[PDB]
RNA sequence: UCCAUGCGCAUGACG
RNA sequence: CGUCAUGCGCAUGGA
């Protein structure tokens, strides 16, 4: 392509660069062009032609292995589409020793490199290659993993320069808008761009200026648009005030925010440091009440009632299964005295939801397509069920994959499923997952959201088909945030055009400085990291429960499996804990009712594994970490010769 | 295909 | 530095 021609042109001979273009301009295709010409150059030179294409995500890897690299190189060259989940019969160093072209994923590579410079399995170095290709360069700032790679590259380049010579590979680099970082200033942005380049050790950026018109003919752009707009709550607030007085809790802030939550968690910390009740227990309950609040700010109040209903339901189930004090008695009765009545209040009408329904219905009377963003998963589920109740345009939710923070997440397969159904669902409900292959779209809304400029442009790329209906529902400073996204998009060109028109000498000087700076930063960080974990004590401690400061385990009685998990056999421990299971790894609970861990099935054994998240330490410098890795002191791996017979 | 777990990473808001 | 929310990758064991 013509616009692609010049931007590719320098890379054809040396010229480790960056490229940045907008959505839809087929950057994969030009990348293929550079590949084929490079490999043909190596056939002309009879040199080791190798390309080790990198990404951040598996799905783009599979996508390109289907659609882009094979259909243009299926004949000439060897290709393979790699991942961490796709079980490959062979290790990585062989697909280095074969398969001249590689689609891949990042941390596979770094793992092989570590195995190189740390023993185990046959390693690999960068010197085996002649070229590297990247997508989404903008992640190359804050030691994100595909930046260890270039720090190694920079280390070896400076070894070459102190020599000045073992060779090193050409380095392409692609991206959308390259992102700007922590800026209200042009100088900071410029410095950021230079940090990015020197983390890639590139030469220029080389964007498109000549043929912007033939390209503009392709990209129909969206229209930047804004479309913007008790008593049940107050009863709950009065309950909260009652509880504050009940245990002398000083908020130092208002109800319905994050600050209140933060102070509650700090009370939980202090009271575990004390081992005292009525203090952290209230922190937990008020954390729950504040959840209910700041969903009530945005969600139908029935959903908060259901949230806390299931909560206290589980609480009663815990305590009864335990039995099968005044504090929990007060709290439970305080809830259940108002439970049914608040259920009654929840049905009453009287919002963001109302303007929202209005906009939505008006578009679907205008138009077919539908996209929704927001912050959280529970919001997606709740609004999905709610619109399923409200008289309608079928719908479906979407969320990510992490098994974190409340929910049973979804599946990659099922994500693909729902996306194809949308290629048929009318309106999707998603968290920040949806920069992906969803085009020909109208009404990407932002219901109670914030995003950054790069997320903004990735959302732009998804709304197409000659119809943009950017909508925003948060007012009754968020309009500020689209305005600053525009401002940053202006600033980025303002800085790129300043650095393109820059001397090569001073350019090289600044980039060398930033390279040395980042390398020394990594070195000092590794120093402090090695200094970090040095204790490795067998048994120095006693693990106690956190509601009740009762002894639970000792320092030596613990053992390790899978070099991941911890366990306490020695059924003197078994005199303590209680089991539960409802809906196949059953859960443990306390002699009070605290939840502790899981009965993990391992090699026939029902080992009781516990999570440090729900226990407290006594070396009494009481401490708490939430993660074993925080704790330097080491425990042994298990020897089954104990359990025999 | 599903389950559970550990680890690292970035983003945004907040202090 | 911590908190929250969100998203991503890798490595495990099992069905
Ligand atoms: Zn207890």
């Amino acid at each position: 392509r013509p616009y692609q021609m010049e931007v590719a042109q320098p890379a054809l001979d040396g010229k480790n660069i960056i490229i940045c273009l907008p959505t839809g301009s087929g950057k994969t295709r030009v990348a293929v062009y550079i590949t084929k010409d490079h490999l043909d150059k190596k056939k002309q030179a009879s040199e080791s032609g190798k390309v080790i294409v990198l990404v951040n995500k598996v799905m783009l890897a599979e996508q390109l292995f289907r659609k882009e690299f094979n259909p243009y190189l299926k004949k000439w060259y060897r290709i393979i589409g790699l991942s961490g989940d796709t079980q490959l019969k062979i290790s990585f160093p062989e697909v280095v020793k074969s398969y001249d072209v590689i689609i891949s994923t990042a941390q596979i590579l770094e793992n092989s490199l570590l195995n190189l410079e740390s023993g185990d399995d046959d390693g690999v170095q960068l010197s085996d290659f002649s070229l590297i290709i990247i997508d989404e360069c903008h992640h190359t700032n804050k030691e994100a993993v595909y930046n260890n790679i270039m720090r190694r590259y920079l280390k070896q380049k400076l070894r070459n320069n102190d020599l000045k010579a073992i060779p090193l590979p050409q380095i392409l680099g692609l991206t959308a808008s390259p992102g700007v970082g922590a800026a209200k200033k042009q100088s900071e942005a410029e410095k950021h761009i230079l940090n990015i380049c020197a983390n890639l050790d590139a030469f220029t950026i080389k964007t498109v200026k000549e043929n912007l018109g033939q390209l503009k003919h392709q990209i129909k752009e969206p229209c930047k648009k804004f479309v913007i707009a008790n008593p049940f709550k107050e009863k709950l607030l009065e309950i909260m005030a009652s509880i504050q007085t009940y245990c002398q809790k000083s908020p130092m802030s208002d109800f319905g925010t994050q600050h209140y939550e933060q102070w509650a968690i700090q009370m939980e910390k202090k009271a575990a440091k004390d081992g005292n009740r009525k203090d952290r227990v209230c922190a937990e309950h008020l954390r729950k009440y504040n959840e209910a609040l700041q969903i009530n700010d945005t969600i139908r109040m029935i959903d908060a009632y259901s949230h806390l209903e299931t909560f206290y339901t589980d609480e009663k189930e815990k305590k009864f299964a335990v039995l099968n004090d005044e504090t929990d008695e007060f709290l439970m009765n305080l809830f259940f005295d108002n439970k049914k009545m608040l259920k009654k209040l929840a049905e009453n009408p009287k919002e963001k939801l109302i303007k929202l329904r209005n906009t939505i219905l008006e578009q679907f009377t205008r138009s077919s397509r539908g996209i929704i963003f927001t912050k959280t998963r529970q919001s997606t589920y709740a609004l999905s069920q709610w619109i399923m109740e409200n008289a309608k345009v079928k719908a479906h939710h979407l969320i990510g994959a992490g098994h974190s923070s409340e929910v049973k997440p979804m599946t990659q397969t099922e994500q693909k499923e729902v996306i194809s159904k949308f290629r048929t669902i009318n309106l999707l409900i998603a968290t920040t997952v949806a920069g992906l292959d969803i085009k020909e779209c109208n009404i990407v809304i932002r219901y109670g959201l914030v995003t950054n400029e790069i997320a903004m442009v990735q959302a732009r790329g998804r709304a197409r088909a000659d119809e943009s209906t950017y909508v925003l529902v948060t007012s009754s400073g968020v309009t500020e945030r689209e305005i600053v996204n525009d401002f940053r998009e202006k600033m980025m060109y303002k800085a790129i055009n300043r650095v393109q028109n820059m001397k090569p000498e001073e350019y090289a000087h600044k980039i060398l400085e930033l390279q040395v700076q980042s390398i020394l930063e990594k070195k000092m960080k590794v120093k402090r990291s090695i200094a970090k974990q040095y204790n490795d004590n067998p048994s120095l401690i006693t693990l106690l429960c956190k509601n009740c400061s009762m002894l639970v385990c000792s320092g030596e009685n613990i053992h390790v499996i899978e070099k991941m998990h911890h366990v306490n056999m020695t059924p003197e421990f078994k005199g303590l804990y209680i089991v539960r299971e409802n809906k196949t790894n059953g859960e443990i609970i306390c002699k009070c009712g605290q939840a502790w861990g899981t009965m993990m099935v391992h090699k026939g054994l029902d080992l009781p594994c516990l999570k440090i998240r729900n226990f407290v330490v006594n070396f009494s410098p009481k401490k708490q970490y939430k993660k074993w890795v925080e704790l330097p002191i080491r425990f042994p791996d298990l020897d089954y010769s104990e359990y025999c017979l």
